[PDB]
């Protein structure tokens, strides 16, 4: 009930970029710029639908025993699994990396949100902190590859595509370090900050994580 | 009950192309012709399994309140999400387009059938006309890109791959304009033409949409 | 109950390769070797999570009528659909095949485990031997393409990438011929060898199928 404003405002903050970024897109100047744009207009568009999902009844599938109390949203992972892989596909093409590190990067995140989604889904004889750990170890892996493999290739004769990528790394690193700590303290972990606050918190991270990320890759 | 003949005949009309098109395929003459064939044999093959799904009990997940009355098929979107993206992958390679417009084209349809599937699934505090609209806006987008972006590239020194693509555009445009209007009048919208007729209608569009489409890309 | 040891040991036998193979990976010597490694570390990693899924309560969705007796695991197909396509992506890049035969190969397996998963899921007016057949016909197809299309390209001026691929074909062919016969005799077919034995059987095939497969592609 008290998450509605964060739900609808979340859709409103995404129902802006999909509108703004769609106008600049489709402008055939460079074939490479086309793929870069495409994605950073599809990303806030998939989450927009998803937030409108949480707004209009959707998102439910329980955590440790549902029906009795604990309310949860599955619609969230339904988009993080369909947002994180493409957002890295925009930062892997910038770094002009080989299909090798890109592949692991999809299978890495796939498992990261797969394992998290499962973690949230009921608690069938398993501890939900088990999966939270597997998904965290899955995330650190990316941070390793991000500030190690990408950096050892970040330059490309162009100071921009190398320093305007550093600002991306700052955005992303602080951004993603966030999600995990937001889990085991209320939403789907402990039970300190219930559902209400968790819903705003998660959305702040999201609007900044996509439109803000895209609001970098436009400059 | 009265959809069985349209179900089984639908499987019969697909259980023909998968058989015909499989014989001509695997003929290594051109590496490019190989990828073109592959898909237009996998498409009527995925729907064939799906139709046999609707025939043999599958397809259920409710619309506005199930269990009481309104019978629906989820197996349908389970294939449209797995047919439309590849069928455009055959018309995007013909146009020899960049990975840019191809990508948006997958994420565009993904959301088109994702949003439609959801629209059909129950009606949890949300209007099923909301998603029908989001999926329609998702479809017009493709029609824009199809008869704008593809045309402004349709030629390629080969009159065939440019005019035998125009006949594809006619097939596709009239074809897809169909689905949407078929929704809000009975099947999962209003309630004029119930389930019976809707089942034939949908299949006519399908046999023509795939085998007929493939029966173009063979000539 | 009696499958626990096979479940946990299965996770233990995969919770070894993901550890071993991760140490050798990320070693940038060749851009081509990078993609080859990536996958054969992600494969036993996805199944590892899945086995830990079967271990910790997950895997349930019934076969012919559930809730009354027949216990099943859906977590299995949840990984075979996410293991078989990538494992062939490692043997299709070795053979340096065109995007044509690779594509059919993904859509072929997709339907193979899709059709099998469905086969296992309840038995809604349909015979579970119907899908078992569709999934078998889907598998023979690959064996045709594997020991026909790949062989008629296996050489590449390098005796290794052509003979150390033959040993892969032996591993794979005997390996995959296995799964199908393991189905209609107990697990989800007849009812001779119940759940207990089926759980070991399936795991023997798995540890050998991935780590052992990977333990080839490392040499
Ligand atoms: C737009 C949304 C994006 C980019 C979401 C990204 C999400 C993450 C970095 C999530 C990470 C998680 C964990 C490390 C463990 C617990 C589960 C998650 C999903 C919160
Ligand atoms: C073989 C099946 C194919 C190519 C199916 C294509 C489907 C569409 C063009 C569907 C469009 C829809 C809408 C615009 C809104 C309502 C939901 C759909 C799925 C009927
Ligand atoms: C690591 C797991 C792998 C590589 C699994 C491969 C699985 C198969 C070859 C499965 C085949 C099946 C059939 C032919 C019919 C019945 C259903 C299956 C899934 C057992």
């Amino acid at each position: 009930r008290p998450e509605w404003i964060w739900l609808a405002l979340g859709t409103a903050l995404m129902g802006l970029g999909t509108l703004y970024f769609l106008v600049k897109g489709m402008g055939v100047s460079d074939p490479d710029a086309k793929k870069f744009y495409a994605i950073t207009t599809l990303v806030p568009a998939i989450a927009f639908t998803m937030y409108l999902s949480m707004l209009l009844g959707y998102g439910l599938t329980m955590v440790p025993f549902g029906g009795e109390q604990n309310p949860i949203y599955w619609a969230r992972y339904a988009d993080w699994l369909f947002t994180t892989p493409l957002l890295l596909l925009d930062l892997a093409l910038l770094v002009d990396a080989d299909q090798g590190t890109i592949l692991a990067l999809v299978g890495a995140d796939g498992i990261m949100i797969g394992t998290g989604l499962v973690g949230a889904l009921t608690k069938v004889y398993s501890y939900r902190f088990v999966w939270w750990a597997i998904s965290t170890a899955a995330m650190l892996y990316i941070l390793y590859v991000l500030f190690f493999g990408f950096t050892s290739k970040a330059e490309s004769m162009r100071p921009e595509v190398a320093s305007t990528f550093k600002v991306l790394r700052n955005v992303t690193v602080v951004l993603w370090s966030a999600y995990p700590v937001v889990w085991l303290i209320g939403s789907e972990g402990a039970g300190i900050v219930p559902l209400n606050i968790e819903t705003l918190l998660f959305m702040v991270l999201d609007v900044s994580a996509k439109v803000g990320f895209g609001l970098i890759l436009l400059r």
